[PDB]
DNA sequence: ATTATGACGCT
DNA sequence: AGCGTCATA
């Protein structure tokens, strides 16, 4: 009872850009705004692979991973923007730089954890305490939450979406105890006021719209974010968790979308996150290991303690290229030329990184895939990274992989390489 | 022949 | 250290 921790100590948000690469291209090219459009890389093979899709195009059934020729079958008027190509490969610099724009704005409000190119977690606990004492016990107006959904509301004793949104918000605010500066629900609510402000600043200063989730931890914040996209934010309270989880497929929770989630379902004979509450912590630890068991036991009750890490910059800087089907690299000269292309982009990104961020990578990781191997990576070897020099980096990468060549004929490369990957790691301040 | 990434956990 | 898992545009 009185000693049962409820995982309500923190206010955590997850902010995630709507259709991000698409918005980046739409900002640049006004002709693409408010249209079914997608971002594609390469073109020769089946029109190129789609990697981002506007909400107008999703309405036609267009998705990520789709070939553009196939997408055009669903949506003949689909507009396309192509990822830049440099040194013979897709180059994602425009999107990385747009990401920095957004991350720097978010960082004005709080410490952030960069979680991907288009999203960050925010620990708003301190900021909330500040805003609360500023408010002086003043109630929170619905006007301060113009894009916020309260998950699970309205409930109990209008047929429009915005009307439903306002109805739930009214019920929520009607119920709040705004005179208790330690109420978790009030704290979340103030968190949501701050995220409205964060999201308004992002849109004002970049043109980009985003969604957000506000809860007590990262997993719930991430889940919440997706509940009402695009261009909206969702508050998931501790109290909303039982109903939310009662019909929530296990695979929807972050880290459970893969093999572990599949095993939870198979071994326990369940489908929904809520069904996990009926197992003891020891039971879950027996099936899924000590760490996962404890994590599952708390997570299904809406509790998780993973901190928002203070990290705005990526820990690694990498360059990779697949060489699929018949384009697999079969000659030493071929392997060396592409190692050089990768190494040249890597040097460019590393040099910019060193100037912007006062750090230097110290380790070069080289990874390849060989034709026929089921796995995404066949081999991963490291060597020292002592100078930002593309020719040296590619020569070194060749050295650490050159013995992988089955061929007695040195000029030939067998088995042919279906992937090359160069990654700079182990940064030190400089 | 989705591709190009990026973080973290295991042994 | 090298491998595997899970994730996102
Ligand atoms: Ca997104
Ligand atoms: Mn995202
Ligand atoms: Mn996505």
């Amino acid at each position: 009872g009185p000693h049962m921790a409820t995982g309500q100590d923190r206010v955590v948000a997850l902010v995630d850009m709507d259709c991000f690469f698409v918005q980046v291209e739409q900002r640049q090219n006004p002709h693409l705004r408010n249209k079914p459009c997608a971002v594609v890389q390469y073109k020769s093979w089946k029109g190129g692979g789609i990697i981002a899709v506007s909400y107008e195009a999703r309405a036609f059934g267009v998705t990520r991973s789709m070939w553009a020729d196939d997408a055009k079958k669903l949506c003949p008027d689909l507009l396309l923007a192509q990822v830049r190509e440099s040194r013979g490969k897709a180059n994602l610099t425009k999107y990385r730089e747009a990401s920095v724009e957004v991350m720097e704005i978010m960082s004005r409000f709080a410490v952030i954890e960069r979680a991907s190119i288009d999203e960050a977690y925010v620990d708003l606990t301190s900021a909330v305490q500040e805003r609360l004492q500023k408010l002086q016990g003043q109630p929170i107006s619905a006007d301060l939450l113009p894009s916020t959904y309260i998950e699970g509301l309205p409930q109990g004793p209008t047929v429009q979406k915005e009307g439903m949104r306002k109805q739930g918000l009214f019920q929520w605010l009607d119920s709040l105890q705004i005179d208790n500066l330690t109420s978790p629900d009030l704290q979340l609510t103030v968190g949501a006021v701050i995220v409205e402000e964060m999201r308004a600043a992002i849109e004002r200063e970049t043109g980009f719209q985003c969604s957000a989730g506000i809860s007590h931890n990262k997993v719930l914040a991430k889940l919440a974010c997706g509940l009402n996209k695009p261009n909206r934010q969702t508050l998931v309270s501790h109290g909303s968790v039982p109903q939310l989880f009662s019909q929530m497929p296990i695979r929807k929770i972050r880290s459970l979308g893969g093999k572990l989630g599949a095993s939870v379902i198979e071994i326990l004979g369940i489908e929904y996150m809520g069904e996990l509450t009926q197992f003891t912590e020891s039971q879950l630890q027996s099936h899924f290991g000590e760490k996962n068991g404890s994590w599952l036991y708390a997570m299904c009750r809406g509790i998780e303690h993973d901190p928002v890490k203070p990290r705005q910059l990526p820990k690694t800087i990498g360059c990779s290229k697949n060489f699929p089907g018949k384009t697999a690299l079969a000659t030493r000269e071929q392997v060396q030329w592409w190692l050089l292309q990768l190494a040249q982009e890597l040097e460019e990104r590393l040099t910019k990184d060193r100037n912007d961020n006062d750090r230097v990578a110290t380790q070069l990781v080289v990874s390849i895939r060989v034709q026929g191997d089921k796995r995404l990576s066949s081999l991963r070897r490291c060597c020292a990274l002592t100078r930002y020099d593309a020719h040296k980096m590619s020569h070194d990468a060749f050295t650490v992989i050159k013995n992988c060549n089955t061929s007695g004929i040195q000029t030939e490369w067998s088995p042919p390489l279906t992937m090359l990957f160069l990654c700079a790691t182990k940064f030190s301040a400089s």
